Formats: C-alpha cells, structure tokens, sequence
C-alpha cells in the first residue's frame, strides 16, 4: 500500500487555497462533535466546501464532507474545519489526515483538535470536559497508521516520537483559562484511547479500554495528531465527555447517538467559549 | 474502502431464495464446528448449495463453501449455514457477514451463533459448552469491523450499540433446557475473544487475552453479531470448549486441528440435542 | 485478499538462485539492526541484490532493498538477508515474509532474526541483548497475519501453533556462548511484542505494552517467524535493547532513530561475536 498523495498533490491544495484567500492562519482547529458551530464567532470569515478544494477527501454527496472556514478567532489567525473524516467511513488514514498536511503548507503551526468522547474514568460526568495528556492508538498497533507507507522528509522523520505528542504548556495555560471562567465541575484531564468503531464497545470492551488505563474513548483524532506532530505542529486538545460508558450487565442503559448530540448541544456554548479565550493564550508565531 | 454490496444486491439474494423455496425462515443457525451433522435434524429439509446462490461469497471449488439449509427443528422454521466464512480465509467481513442480512431481508428475527473455542478460562474443561454473554472484538478494534463503509439506515444505524448484544432472555431459557437434558458438568457462561489467526496463540498471548477478561477465543462470530444486531435480530450463542490454552511453558502439548475436530465430534450428540430442545423456547414472532 | 505469490512464484525464486550460486544454506539469518557487518565475516562469500532476484520485493531504488549473502559462517552454510521489510513500509505481509518461504525450498531448516527493540521490562539497559522467549503479536489478533488468505499444504497446515516458536535448545545453547565470551552484563531473556510503527510509542502505550506481559518492543520479526514456524523451520532470536521506552510524563527525552542506530553501533562487534560462535550449536541437518 501508499499514500494516495504525492508532496505535489498537497502542495497543490495548500497553493490554491493560498490563492482564493488573503487569511493567512496560525492555528488550525478540527472541531469535533457540537462545537461546529464555533464558526459563528470568528471574524472576517471566509468558507470553502471541501468540494470546491482540489484533492479534499470526497463525501457521496459533495456537500456532507464540511466545510473549512477561514477567519480571525479572539485575536488568532485560524481555519476551522467544520466535518472530519473518520475510519469508520471507509477513508484510509492517508485521507483522514489528508488536511493536517496542507495546514502546515499553509503555515499553520499549532493545531487545535476537539471530539466528543465516551467517559471511561468513573468519576468523569455527561458534561465534563477532559483535556488530552496522551492516547492510546489501538489501530496504530495493528498497522492502522497514517504514516504507514514510504515517508516523505519534507514532512518529517521515518520514526517520529509521539510521548510528547500533547503540549505541556497549554494544558497548563487551559488549567488557567477554565478557573477565569469561574466553572462549577473541575476540567478533567487523561488519556485518550481511539478504536475504529463505528459500533460501541460491549460491557466486556469498556472493561478492556479501562484497564489498559484510557480515560476517554473516541473514534478519531489520533491519526491528525500523529500526522501534526510529524509535520512540527503543537497540539492541543480535548474531549467533551457525552457519556459514561456502561461498565457492567445489570445497566439496563445503551450508548447512543441522540444521547451524544444531545450532550453536544448542552456543552456548546461553554466550549466555544472555553475555545475562543483560550486563542490568546497560543504563542504568536516567531 | 466500501461494501462491495448495495442494498439491490442482498434484496436480489433474497428474493431469489424467496423464489426458490416455499420455507419462510424465523431463525437463523450459523453452525459452528462439530455441529453441521445438525442439518440431519431438519424436517422437510431443502439444501441450497452456496455456489447456487446469487451474490453469496465464493470458494476456489464452489462446493467447499457449503449450503444453506432450510427446514423446521422442533418446531420453529429454520434455515442453517453449513460452512461459514472466516476473515483469515482472507474475505473482508461484508463478505463474511452478507448471509446475515440475506436471513433479515428473508424475515429472519433471530440468529443463533455456535463455534468451537479454545479455554481461556482456567476452570472449562475440554467438552464444556459456554453460552456467550458478552465479546471482546479486538479486530474491530483496529478497523476491521463489518459495519465500516457508508451506513444503510435501511438496516441500521451508524452507530449501533453492543452492550445488550446477547439476548439476556434466552441465555436465561437455555441454562433451564441444560438441567432438563441432565448434565454431570455445568453449563458454562462467558466472555467470547475474537481474533483472527489462522495461527494458534502463543502462551504470552494467552495470558494477554485471559487478562483482557476472556474466557473463550475464537476466529469468528463476533462479526456477524455485530451485523445482526445492527439490522433488529436477537442473538443468542455458544461456544464448545475444545482445548485448553497452553498458559505455561513447561506443557509440551500444542493446540491442534485434529484435537479440535476430536472434540467437535464427541460433542456432536450433546450439542444437536441441546439446539433442538432450545428451539421451542425462542419466542414466536408478533 | 490474497497472498500474490503462487507456490510456482517462490519454487521459481528458489530455483533461480540454486542455479546462480553453488553455496546450499542451511542456516537462514535476518540480520536485523546494526548487525548487517555480519556479512563481512562470512567466507566463500556471494552477494545477490535483492533487485536481481525474481519475485523478491521491491524498494523505490532497487538497490536500497538490500541483498541476500550466501557464504560459510563459522562451519555453517548460510544465506543471510541484510536489509528487511516492514509493514510501516506499506507492503502486506505476504511480501515481508516472501523470503522466508524461499530460505526453505533452498533447503534451510533454521532461521536465525534479530532486530534492535525498545526495552519495556524496567531493568533492561541500554546495550543489553534478550534473547526472544515468546512473541506477542498484536497485529495478528486484528489479521494482519502472514498466513492470511488460501493456505497451501505444499508448506504447512491451515492452523499451525506458535506455542513452541523459540527453539529451547538453542536458548539453552545461547545461555553457554555469552558465559565463553566472558560478558559482564548477564543475557537477557523474555518476550517481545510487535507493533506497526512506524512512529514511537506514546508514554500511555508503552505502559499498556509492559502489562501485556511485554519485556522488548519492535515493528518486526513475528511475521517471519510466523511463516518460519508454518513451513518447519526451527527459530532462534535475539533483540538488542538499543534504549529504554520513556514510561512516565517527567522525563523530557525521547526515542529516536539516532539513538537507536548509535546503540547498534557500539553492539557491533559483540554481535558478531555472538552469532558467529553460535553457529557451531546449530545442530547439522540429518
Ligand atoms: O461511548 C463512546 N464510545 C466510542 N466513541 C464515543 C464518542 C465519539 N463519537 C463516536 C461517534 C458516535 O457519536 C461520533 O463519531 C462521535 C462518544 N461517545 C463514545
Ligand atoms: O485455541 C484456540 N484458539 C483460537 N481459536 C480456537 C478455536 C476455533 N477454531 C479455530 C480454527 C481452528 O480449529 C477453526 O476455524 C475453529 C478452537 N480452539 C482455538
Ligand atoms: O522504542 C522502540 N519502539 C518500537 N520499536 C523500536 C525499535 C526497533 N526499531 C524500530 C525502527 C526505529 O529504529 C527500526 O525499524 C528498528 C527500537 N526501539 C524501539
């Protein structure tokens, strides 16, 4: 197998897009799951559907895939992505991280990646956020990486370090932020675990994940990472925990999708918010 | 990747086997190891060769695959795989799983999943049947899930859970038809662990998967559970313990095909009996 | 999927090279990591790039592939690969393991693998050998085993065991040789686990690793001795513990392939050493 993408193909994508605005972004923010609507507080903003894009990763109807949003977000150059593609669609890795790639072409240098996840910490509540200390890549141990393939040095190494993958210093400087906004619950911090999914793990599989020692379960994200911290990019993220995964036979509760759309909606205000101070505290470029 | 059936394709299997057989399937039986002899069982049998069969996943030789039979055990209408695809026979698992939403579209509302397993749990013994509670699917951990692709809310959803994957009720009713046969050991119940193969685990991944919390691992199943929840039917399964693990290094004894088929074959009687009786007590449909 | 090559494909290989050499190995060894000099203590020694070699896998520059050298190493006939395939290079692992098959129809009956790995049991240092006792292989239990696909009887059975993968004997036998080369640091011993790669293990993977039970990391091997194993070879390995997994969030070092291949340099010569002299405890064929 390869990369479907030739240095030439991103590059291409990262000159067009370099071409049709005048934003120069800093920070890219993948935004996960009920935090689309983040878009709503940037300024100067300017949209492209992934559709229009050369060589953006293809939804059957062109229009599902999203949309990247160019704007100015509390003081930062950013480019949000509204819509990600995930494994569990049936895109490679190589697709799914397809966009990290022009980010950095584009001169980001800090990306910003939200999700929602399955809380697997029992004292974690529906509503919790958890910044991400580290993850655990299950696809990653079986092959499932998105550097599997020949490497490209214009990117980055053969054998990238991923123990550093999140940085230390805006965990700390969120810490910051949360008490600033003077909130009620605590921000969690741990370890993010990704599976493919799309279906959601048994009784049995939650006990797995938790003692593999995962805080949080999602299916995505790791492989941006990977490719963000390949290419030089700081990262920082987190998790909206949505739900607590059930852990044992007599619960007579099921995970599901309106449940965690719902633990979106409730969430959404306090996340842009949280997202939007939080700009400021990014190191300015140089 | 995608599915390479569409929804016209299995509709097409299905309406060719509605035309070719007047039997009106309720209950699906994929048949494990050591058990297609329960096919003798079926009343008003009529076999239907996979290689007959529009769309269903092929074999080098054609008859290898096997057959689906349909007929009436002990009263329910039935239509049993005789054969089974594994993923280690290199098919991906919407080959391996298609049959499953064939037996929906035929109005199937139950699946019964039986299989040979090794012992992971230290007390089973070689003969001993362990109904199935709960699974670990440490392929579809890593992407290698059958519902992966674009989802067909003609089935599904796109996130189905697993936590309820094995019908509480009838592992219920099958420990009362144990004790109505009058067994010397007990029926066993458990976590089912799936991994590929074709090779046999080595110790230290023994003791891995018994730490995992698995009491039984096979190569199959969990695939087609996870189909079948997906699309409404109820599940129910068993898995005979065939071997023991090697858990030491001392032992000088290894897993083997011919010790599996051995106990396949004892625990033919046991086993055909068990299903039958059992049929009664799966509810009848409206 | 299928594996690509036909029984024709590696009869073809090996006739091929039997008829461009007059040297019949007996003794296969996988010359993993700064262990490649080892070709210059082989005698009568005949180089065959691996570009000239039908069916062999191929690198973008075919000559950064590597080469098979066949000679006489201490009493033994050898062939000996220096330069490997992994699966974070994008071939599937019927092509990493496409030599191994070929090692056989030569008439090999041995295979010696070794490889540089990351230390996971906490008191392994760097420049530490283990000897490989066991293997975890985690991208098997998702199915990327080598033997997926239509088994053929020509080289081994449907479901081989890998309980016994690691000859006893010749751990024994090692054992003596480090005592006759009169070695301040003891030879370590334990079991390795696979990963893909090809990026570095995060601080939370590395701690899941060591529960598995793991004592060394790396991103190859297992197949080989999957495939080895599957067609009767008798295997021997050994990892060099080229640095210590980071496993806490303090420290502020990281892996790297520097320090990986400064690890095998320094190894060098005892490596050498010590596979030489083993050579002699090999047992002769017949
Ligand atoms: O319990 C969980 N298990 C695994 N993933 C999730 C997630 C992340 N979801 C997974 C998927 C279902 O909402 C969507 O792509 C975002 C929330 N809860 C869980
Ligand atoms: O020890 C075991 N490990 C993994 N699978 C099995 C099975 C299930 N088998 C696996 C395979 C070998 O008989 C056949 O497809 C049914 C029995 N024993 C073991
Ligand atoms: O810390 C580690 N983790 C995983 N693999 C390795 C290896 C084996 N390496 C992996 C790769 C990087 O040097 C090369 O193919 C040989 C050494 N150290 C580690």
């Amino acid at each position: 197998m390869e990369n479907g993408y030739t240095y030439e193909d991103y590059k291409n994508t990262a000159e067009w897009l370099l071409s049709h605005t005048k934003h120069r972004p800093q920070v890219a923010i993948i935004c996960g799951s009920g935090l689309g609507g983040l878009t709503d507080k940037l300024t100067q903003a300017q949209i492209f559907d992934y559709s229009e894009i050369p060589n953006f990763p293809r939804s059957t109807v062109p229009g599902h895939a999203g949309r990247l949003v160019f704007g100015f977000l509390n003081g930062r150059a950013c480019v949000m992505m509204q819509g990600r593609f995930h494994m569990y669609e049936g895109y490679p890795l190589w697709k799914v991280t397809f966009p990290v790639r022009v980010f950095h072409l584009l001169g980001v240098d800090t990306l910003v990646v939200t999700n929602a996840a399955g809380g697997l910490n029992p004292k974690f509540e529906v509503g919790d956020i958890m910044l991400i200390r580290d993850h655990i890549n299950l696809p990653g141990f079986s092959g499932q990486n998105p550097l599997r393939g020949p490497n490209d040095e214009r990117f980055g190494d053969r054998f990238p370090a991923m123990s550093d993958a999140y940085d230390r210093t805006m965990r700390q400087r969120a810490l910051s932020t949360w008490k600033q906004m003077g909130e009620q619950r605590e921000l969690q911090e741990g370890t993010y675990v990704m599976v493919a999914g799309p279906s959601f793990e048994t009784v049995a599989e939650c006990r797995v994940l938790q003692k593999l020692g995962a805080d949080a379960v999602g299916m995505s994200t790791v492989p941006e990472v990977i490719v963000a911290r390949h290419c030089g990019l700081r990262v920082f993220g987190f998790s909206l925990i949505t739900n607590k995964v059930i852990m044992d036979y007599e619960s007579l509760e099921k995970a599901n999708h309106e449940e965690v759309l719902a633990a979106g909606k409730q969430a959404a205000q306090k996340l842009e918010q949280f997202v939007s101070i939080l700009m400021a505290s990014i190191p300015l470029p140089d």
